[PDB]
């Protein structure tokens, strides 16, 4: 277990206690005014290349649930949009909520959706993921929001093995899992400079949140809730509302890929 959490008297309005940077200039998420966000005409192309991706573990790490990937090679990686170079996926972990109106990080226009995915990448040109984290361009999260309504059918796998994790430090093999099946459509996306959004809560962090939310069923999300923020023995603490709520946006502009 760490200190910090999502309850009462460790949760967000605590943190910048231990990580006085929680109240900087570039911290997340944020809400995206829709309305004051522009267009981009220059913004290239997103490139989300998973097809070489390799998953190795599912992990309970006391705050979410995450998927690891080998980054030891440009195997699934994300490059173009608003980004310099190569960035590699390292891991996915969500946030969510205790009921289906809460649980996103990012909001539009104010409004919550049940869950957020963020997809972790690290700048290469950085060579790990340690040395990228010191530096203001060194990781690109790619987050996706998730509303309740169809099942996806590409995140069964994942909530299938969650009774397997259900507590802190549980992990299980996860291989061959191909996150192309977490995507939505369109890659429509908004951009803007921000940080971690849990400790350290580190300002390097080019965030590109998509458009296009996924639809999840009532039972996946309703799987994510059982899983505990305890580990194993501990009273039982159910992991749900594991989100940082928006912060002040200050000197920064939201940026649209498209119109
Ligand atoms: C040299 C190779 O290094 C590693 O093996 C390594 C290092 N770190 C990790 C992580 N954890 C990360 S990168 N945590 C930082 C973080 C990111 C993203 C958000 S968010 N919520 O999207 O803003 C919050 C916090 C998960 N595997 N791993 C690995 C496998
Ligand atoms: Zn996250």
């Amino acid at each position: 277990s760490h200190h910090w959490g999502y309850g009462k008297h460790n949760g967000p309005e605590h943190w910048h206690k231990d990580f006085p940077i929680a109240k900087g200039e570039r911290q997340s998420p944020v809400d995206i005014d829709t309305h004051t966000a522009k267009y981009d005409p220059s913004l290239k192309p997103l490139s989300v290349s998973y097809d070489q991706a390799t998953s190795l573990r599912i992990l309970n790490n006391g705050h979410s649930f995450q998927v690891t990937f080998d980054d030891s090679q440009d195997k699934a990686v994300l490059k173009g949009g608003p980004l310099d170079g190569t960035y590699r996926l390292l891991q996915f972990h969500f946030h969510w909520g205790s009921l289906d109106g809460q649980g996103s990080e990012h909001t539009v226009d104010k409004k919550k959706y049940a869950a957020e995915l963020h997809l972790v990448h690290w700048n290469t040109k950085y060579g790990d993921v340690d040395k990228a984290l010191q530096q203001p361009d060194g990781l690109a999260v790619l987050g996706i929001f998730l509303k309740v309504g169809s099942a996806k059918p590409g995140l069964q796998k994942v909530v299938d093995v969650l009774d397997s994790i259900k507590t802190e430090g549980k992990s299980a093999d996860f291989t061959n899992f191909d996150p192309r099946g977490l995507l939505p459509e369109s890659l429509d996306y908004w951009t803007y400079p921000g940080s971690l959004t849990t400790p350290p809560l580190a300002e390097g962090v080019t965030w590109i949140v998509l458009k296009e939310p996924i639809s999840v069923s009532s039972e996946q999300v309703l799987k994510f809730r059982k899983l505990n923020f305890n580990g194993e023995g501990e009273p039982e603490e159910l992991m749900v509302d594991n989100w940082r709520p928006a912060q002040p946006l200050k000197n920064r502009q939201i940026k649209a890929s498209f119109k």
